[PDB]
């Protein structure tokens, strides 16, 4: 046998639904020969793909996450039943494309998720945390974007990589005490998935 062509790429979708076809092999024609994996350059690789033994189908066999593994490396034979007889290899390289599965996480950068003070005496600009908004997907998917809700003598301040909760307002902890902030993030994928982290701010003079 001889594979029609030495290596061959395809592209999958993640989370595609068991048996989903990913390629259909041919190393011979008009059958006696056995198609299977002789290696799995992952070893998750190897519960993933199933393969046809008699019409070497390769068919999507566990759960493809984007997150988990873009990339996957098969090593594919075929041989002849034979007493003597040389095997035919190829080389199926499957690409995980990666769809938006995945939300916005929001990370405050303080000691605690919500146990976050000031004192009322900080200026127009006191930088009180540091907000960090990640997603695990990839391209659009994975950019991300936010906004704080409500209004309220705070503003987060847009850097690349992250943002800057200040104060935007004239604070005394005598008018008001606590805050309830909201933070509400979306990604660019589509659809757009959004995501909210409400925590609490409480003011002190020291
Ligand atoms: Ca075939
Ligand atoms: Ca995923
Ligand atoms: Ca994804
Ligand atoms: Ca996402």
């Amino acid at each position: 046998p001889v594979f029609d062509e030495p290596v061959y790429t395809v592209n999958v979708l993640e989370n595609s639904p068991i048996n989903t076809l990913v390629i259909d092999l041919n190393a011979t024609d008009p059958g006696e020969v056995v198609y299977s994996f002789i290696n799995f350059v992952s070893n998750l690789t190897k519960q993933m793909f199933k393969i046809d033994p008699k019409t070497g189908v390769i068919t999507v066999n566990g759960v493809l996450d984007h997150e988990e593994l873009h990339i996957h490396e098969i090593d594919v034979q075929a041989k002849d039943l034979g007493p003597n007889s040389i095997p035919a290899h190829c080389k199926v390289i499957v690409n995980v494309i990666d769809i938006n599965d995945n939300a916005p996480e929001i990370k405050l950068l303080s000691e605690n998720s919500e146990m976050v003070e000031v004192s009322e005496n900080a200026p127009l600009g006191y930088v009180i945390a540091l907000v960090r908004v990640s997603d695990n997907d990839s391209g659009a998917n994975g950019k991300v974007q936010c906004r704080l809700q409500g209004n309220v003598p705070f503003r987060l301040n847009e850097f690349e990589s992250f943002s800057t909760l200040l104060v935007d307002g004239r604070l005394d902890r005598e008018q008001r005490d606590m805050y309830n902030l909201t933070i509400l993030a979306e990604d660019s994928g589509y659809p757009p998935l959004r995501s909210s982290k409400s925590f609490a701010v409480k003011v002190t003079d020291l």
